[PDB]
């Protein structure tokens, strides 16, 4: 059952998670970075001095050109290509083979990395936000209405060359401990929540709970960081430095230019305040929260260098990977709900933890998304 699918993500630090597929017939293998934060699935098409493979789209026999062209940008970085469809799956995934849309991409623009090893990106999320527009169907749309997996999956980033699970079909229970708890999409197109509430080292941020929705919140591990709305990133970022004042460190680092570093073993972890988000519940004013260690807003990289993973947005609040990785989350699409446990790969601290904790009390949570 879920078991083939355990361990089948691998990474390097900073520049996502991604998962071995197969496009055309005969099979075309390539590495395909597993992002929840876009919709489409696209695929290098044509030499680029940082692939060194790419999908020769000439070579399969279920190659079909839809003879339109498409053009995706992402935060920073951005392609074009040629759209079609073709025959794809996944070795170490559910065992089945689907016709789903294709971006060949023919040039592209700080997308690919040097040296990553993965050659395109799946993208997860919902067909709203798919280029050229709604209609185009993403995988996972297409993976569901032409089999019988059930419209879930679940994933699971492990930290520090990294690696991790993603379970198509459900849910494994040897990827986390405790209890799951759920959060509400609130419109399907990027996977959507409402944050509630955010605590630095026990302590409210009081802000209206809105400036933590602004724009809009969303789960996406095609991001690395932490990204905060601005109010909101200065005011963590005073009291992030406030409960750490015991040492002071340069600007740089708070604008994550610069790192800091200290002999392997000395991190003085303990200096670092824990990050609580509270999060939108399943039942009327019920809340939950997840709670995140500096472990995991301190990237690492004879001594031990970290850079800080929690940068300023002015495009709403991204919680990519620094806030994955405490945790297994389950994009559970058929209940419009986003699942949340401690992993079992959790980043673990001898006098702390990861956690998600409940049930809270929170008023008037509606009124925290922004309109
Ligand atoms: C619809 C396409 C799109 C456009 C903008 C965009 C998003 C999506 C949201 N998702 C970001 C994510 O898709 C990409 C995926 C990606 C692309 C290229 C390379 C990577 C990862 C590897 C990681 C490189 C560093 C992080 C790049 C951030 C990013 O844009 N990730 C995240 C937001 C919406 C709030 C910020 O911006």
């Amino acid at each position: 059952s879920f078991v083939e699918m355990v361990d089948n993500l691998r990474g390097k630090s900073g520049q996502g998670y991604y998962v071995e597929m197969t496009v055309g017939s005969p099979p075309q293998t390539l590495n395909i970075l597993v992002d929840t934060g876009s919709s489409n699935f696209a695929v290098g098409a044509a030499p680029h001095p940082f692939l060194h493979r790419y999908y020769q789209r000439q070579l399969s026999s279920t190659y079909r050109d839809l003879r339109k062209g498409v053009y995706v940008p992402y935060t920073q970085g951005k392609w074009e290509g040629e759209l079609g469809t073709d025959l794809v799956s996944i070795p170490h995934g559910p065992n089945v083979t689907v016709r789903a849309n294709i971006a060949a991409i023919t040039e592209s623009d700080k997308f690919f990395i040097n040296g990553s090893n993965w050659e395109g990106i799946l993208g997860l999320a919902y067909a709203e936000i798919a280029r050229p527009d709604d209609s185009l169907e993403p995988f996972f749309d297409s993976l569901v209405k032409q089999t019988h997996v059930p419209n879930l999956f679940s994933l699971q980033l492990c930290g520090a060359s990294v690696g991790g699970s993603m379970i198509i079909g459900g849910i494994d229970h040897s990827l986390y401990t405790g209890s799951l708890w759920y959060t509400p999409i609130r419109r399907e197109w990027y996977y959507e929540v409402i944050i509630v509430r955010v605590e630095i080292n026990g302590q409210d941020l009081k802000m209206d709970c809105k400036e933590y929705n602004y724009d809009k919140s969303i789960v996406d591990s095609g991001t690395t960081n932490l990204r905060l709305p601005k109010k909101v990133f200065e005011a963590a970022v005073k009291s992030i430095k406030a409960a750490s004042s015991t040492e002071k460190f340069p600007d740089g680092f708070w604008l994550g230019e610069q790192l800091v570093c200290w002999q392997a073993g000395t991190t003085p972890w303990n200096i670092f305040p824990v990050i609580s988000l509270y999060l939108m519940g399943e039942v009327t004013n019920q809340s939950f929260r997840i709670t995140i260690l500096p472990q995991q807003y301190l990237r690492p990289v004879q001594d031990d260098c970290y850079k800080f993973a929690i940068s300023q947005s002015s495009t709403g609040t991204v919680m990519g990977a620094v806030i994955m990785e405490g945790f297994y989350v389950v994009f559970d699409r058929a209940r419009k709900r986003i699942g949340f446990a401690v992993s079992a790969c959790h980043v673990h601290d001898e006098f702390r933890t990861a956690a998600v904790e409940g049930p809270f009390v929170t008023l008037d949570m509606e009124d925290c998304g922004y309109n």
